[PDB]
């Protein structure tokens, strides 16, 4: 094997590695990047969902509080105690009780969170696909001994 | 010292073999990825979706039942307490339909839709060429 | 113009060999990575979608259980329209969502149980980062 040949082979192979090498580098960061960005919307939409079922179980708390205020239904009869027990009991799940029963909430997601959950949108890298590596031939030279035909 | 041709020639051809099957299969399992994530984003658009419906719905509820309260002159919404009630609804919002922005196929997928999930077909190490000489 | 020496291309060939290698490895290591954290991702969307069908039936039912106390205590009829469409959306819902158990009656079954609840707070997903391969620098074949 010629000498200069093999080492014209053995850069090309190389040259070609090294871009495969260089791309997948890149790529998997994108990937790993584009995870994160799935996940943190993910645990935002998580979020988002606490906060809706909060404020939909503080406002049947306040509702029946409404109706008893204005004598319309009375909080101690056996059927509405139990709706309101119903209530406390998905309150005390979140808020507090600080004392006086009154159950203060606190949104987990914020209005970037609502934002990202809205608009939000994700970095999505397509790979530019690799050329195959030419097959290489190799020059060879003749050993000097031996024979050589006219 | 001096390789033989041939043998060096086949180690060439080996090694080139296994590069270009790694070329190819990277490159495909790149685009297989590509398409997972794009149907995991469309997975999580539609849940949004889903959430906000869910919720837009119970809401609509919720001023339903004070309006029709109100109608058979049971409260007045115009009351300070009543007021504060009827203004949270109409916050967070048929008179009292919204229509879906996730349609049926959209609540299909969230519930049952399956994934393009591609599992790699690990690539053999290449054998070590011994070139003659 | 000169042979390549065996010696030194052997060594050439085994040092591209080895780095092929790594990176054959390497690939089909994270591709498995990435496969896992796919499944992870895959499996909490699945999880949250569980935890917003039983907190909206649970919203429903609560809904249907007020109106029910209402009536009991006379301060609607459920025989006006307007509170009979009220009473129609709420037990829609029982009906489509929760198993029939006579009468009216109805037991409500969660699709998340626990830990598709500690999943969806705990969050955590095993996210690799891949750790970058060097280049192959170029090996000079004894000779030029």
């Amino acid at each position: 094997a010629d000498l200069k040949s093999t080492q014209a082979a053995i850069d090309q192979i190389n040259g070609k590695l090294n871009r495969v090498i260089e791309k997948t580098n890149e790529k998997f960061h994108q990937i790993e990047k584009e995870f994160s960005e799935v996940e943190g919307r993910i645990q935002d939409l998580e979020k988002y969902v606490e906060d809706t079922k909060i404020d939909l179980w503080s406002y049947n708390a306040e509702l029946l509080v409404a109706l008893e205020n204005q004598h319309t239904i009375d909080l101690t009869d056996s059927e509405m105690n139990k709706l309101f027990e119903k209530t406390r009991r998905q309150l005390r799940e979140n808020a507090e009780e600080m004392g006086n029963g009154s159950f203060k909430i606190y949104h987990k997601c914020d209005n970037a969170c609502i934002e990202s959950i809205r608009n939000g949108t994700y970095d999505h890298d397509v790979y530019r696909d690799e050329a195959l590596n030419n097959r290489f031939q190799i020059k060879g030279v003749e050993l000097k001994s031996g024979y050589k035909d006219w």
